[PDB]
């Protein structure tokens, strides 16, 4: 966040509408909020909007200010779970992180043990925040969500950031988030929702509702790496967020030190207590696998360092001990070294950062479509920064499995990119106070910049309409407006993109209807530009539209005939008038 915003072309110097921005309330459903964080400072803030109706649960060591003007909790079912606390207070850290990502104010020198140093901020530092705590160690219940929504709607929230939801895509018909968001939409309130972290398989996203803006997690240029240097003098580049200073320690293999009743067939991975604690103490264990902080304590208490392995390393995480996830080969290279001189040694360095030019690429865990409820309503809808995002953290909240004196943490997930979209959507809202949820969501989609299908073969079912563009989202020129009155043919649903399910090698011919509403003051003509593959034929009538002014609408029909042989084939439509550009992806699937 000390870097994502700049990576999105959203500088500290972007123009603002401070007056409207300061009167906007961003409701955040998550694990609560930690009031004390610098990201939620009050200084200078005028008093809350007169038309705000929310309140604050201040009977248990919590206090709202003029930044955080609302805070409530929901555990309707049974009693509070173990380790949790009564009230709006965030003890998990998830809600605090999320809130600062979307609306956190400027905090300089923001850093996690030096890592990611910079100026932390939210997309809208002046908006007010209203926290609705609905997630516990107990989980997040359906009753709490519906209830929290109700309050948000009546309190007067303007937009809602929802970083929860990952149920089996097939349980989509019994998902409450669709109920809440729907009622929210009827009152002109948009919802940003993380797609899920169940990728990369072809049908892992559970954020299926149409009125819901779904967001996937992509990378940014900045990348955390941890250099490991074994005895020979050769280095390897591993990923992890290592805050421990550079140190040197003896090396050992999991196979060489099995534990009573274990075979080296499981010791390799040194998991499930398959390693003798005695011959492990004070050394950097080398294991053929990748596990979390829990397994560190469970199986490796005593070890001074850990070296893991994985074929996937497009994101980093912090651990309880000097650690680093190496590439399969660099691992074998390290193992040989162990059986070489017999008395090895490696030095795990404190993480550093490289710049990856391929970014933004949607990360591996990001849930991807098609929409299991309707393959013709493509999802995700868009992408944003969700890998290694540094933002506000509670002082009591553990980091990577231990305690660290830090006010910021670095974590990844679709729940990190959602807040980004939430903040950007609020920004657009500050400039276009009257647009509806579908209008705001359209702006961000039609104005998103195209992503590379060579990096993410799944095309749209991985990044939807592409990567967000904050400043172009403000003046989209035209919008695919809608409202609950339209969710009562699927291909004729005024969506910002087009989808179509087909059978392998089987000529087809579909047609789609849409209506664009102008949001720009000046009249202008928008000629159309298509870009379809080979085995397909696409056209649009009209292919030229004029708009006399603000409000005017026009329709058109898109036809798609052809026959794809592969799984996913994409094309695009674009309605430019010179100044404005309005692209809408076109996806065809063989499932
Ligand atoms: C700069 O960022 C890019 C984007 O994340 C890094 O490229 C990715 O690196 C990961 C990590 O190893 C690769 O993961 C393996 O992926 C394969 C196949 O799945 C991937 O590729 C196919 C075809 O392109 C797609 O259909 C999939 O959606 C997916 O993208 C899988 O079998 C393995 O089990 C791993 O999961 C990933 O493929 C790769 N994606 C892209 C777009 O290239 C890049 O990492 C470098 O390049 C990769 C290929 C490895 O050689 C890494 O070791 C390199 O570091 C990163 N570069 C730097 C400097 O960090
Ligand atoms: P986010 O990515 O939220 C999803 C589970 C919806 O989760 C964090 C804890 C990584």
């Amino acid at each position: 966040t000390t870097r994502s915003w700049d990576f999105l072309g959203f500088p500290l110097t972007v123009p603002r509408r401070s007056q409207v921005e300061s009167n906007i309330v961003v409701g955040v459903l998550d694990t609560g909020i930690w009031p004390e964080s610098p990201s939620f400072d009050d200084e200078g803030f005028s008093p809350p909007p007169p038309k705000w109706k929310g309140t604050c649960e201040t009977s248990n060591n919590f206090r709202c200010n003029r930044k955080i003007i609302g805070a409530r909790s929901y555990h309707i079912g049974r009693p509070i779970s173990p380790g949790d606390v009564n009230g709006p207070r965030d003890t998990n850290g998830h809600g605090t992180h999320t809130a600062s990502t979307a609306a956190g104010g400027l905090v300089s020198q923001a850093n996690l043990y030096g890592l990611g140093l910079g100026t932390a901020r939210g997309g809208v530092p002046l908006a007010r925040i209203a926290a609705y705590k609905v997630c516990w160690n107990d989980g997040c219940s359906d009753t709490d969500i519906l209830a929290a929504y109700d309050d948000a709607i009546a309190d007067g929230v303007d937009i809602i950031s929802l970083s929860v939801g990952g149920a089996n895509p097939r349980h989509y018909f019994v998902d409450a988030i669709a109920i809440g968001s729907f009622h929210a939409v009827e009152r002109g309130i948009l919802t940003s929702n993380s797609a899920g972290n169940g990728g990369p398989n072809f049908f892992t996203t559970a954020s299926l509702s149409p009125w819901l803006l779904s967001v996937a997690a992509s990378t940014m240029d900045r990348k955390f790496v941890t250099q490991v240097q074994i005895g020979n003098g050769q280095s390897f580049q591993g990923v992890s967020i290592n805050t421990f200073d550079n140190q040197y320690y003896p090396l050992v293999s999991g196979r060489d030190i099995p534990n009573t009743g274990f075979d080296k067939s499981t010791s390799r991975f040194c998991t499930d207590k398959s390693v003798n604690p005695n011959l492990l103490k004070g050394k950097i264990v080398v294991c053929e696998a990748s596990f979390g902080p829990h397994e560190f304590f469970k199986s490796l208490d005593g070890a001074a360092g850990v070296l893991m392995t994985s074929n996937t390393r497009d994101y980093a995480d912090s651990y309880p001990l000097p650690s680093s996830v190496l590439d399969p080969n660099d691992l074998l290279a390290t193992l040989r070294y162990i059986y070489s001189i017999r008395s090895p040694g490696a030095t795990i360095f404190k993480s550093t950062t490289i710049l990856n030019a391929s970014a933004p690429v949607v990360v591996s865990f990001s849930s991807r479509g098609p929409n299991r409820a309707t393959k013709d309503v493509i999802k995700p809808d868009i992408s944003g920064p969700g890998v290694e995002i540094l933002a506000a953290w509670p002082s009591v909240a553990p980091v990577g499995g231990i305690r660290r004196n830090t006010l910021f943490n670095i974590i990844s997930g679709t729940s990190m990119s959602c807040p980004h979209i939430t903040g950007i959507a609020t920004y657009v809202k500050t400039y276009n106070p009257t647009w509806s949820p579908a209008a705001i969501k359209s702006a961000l989609m039609t104005t998103a910049s195209p992503m590379n299908a060579r990096f993410n073969p799944q095309a749209e079912f991985a990044y939807g309409s592409g990567h967000v563009n904050p400043l172009k989202a403000v003046r989209p020129g035209l919008v695919y407006d809608a409202n609950e009155s339209d969710y009562v043919r699927v291909w004729d649903l005024n969506y910002p993109s087009f989808g179509l399910s087909v059978s392998p090698s089987q000529t087809f011919n579909q047609y789609f209807n849409r209506t664009l509403t102008s949001v720009a003051p000046q009249a202008s003509t928008y000629r159309a530009m298509i870009s379809a593959p080979q085995g397909l034929t696409i056209s649009v009538n009209p292919n030229v539209l004029s708009f006399n002014g603000l409000g005017d609408r026009k329709s058109f029909t898109l036809t798609v005939r052809g026959s794809i042989k592969g799984f996913v084939v994409s094309a695009s439509l674009v309605w430019s008038d010179g100044v404005h550009y309005v692209r809408s992806p076109i996806t065809i699937t063989s499932l």
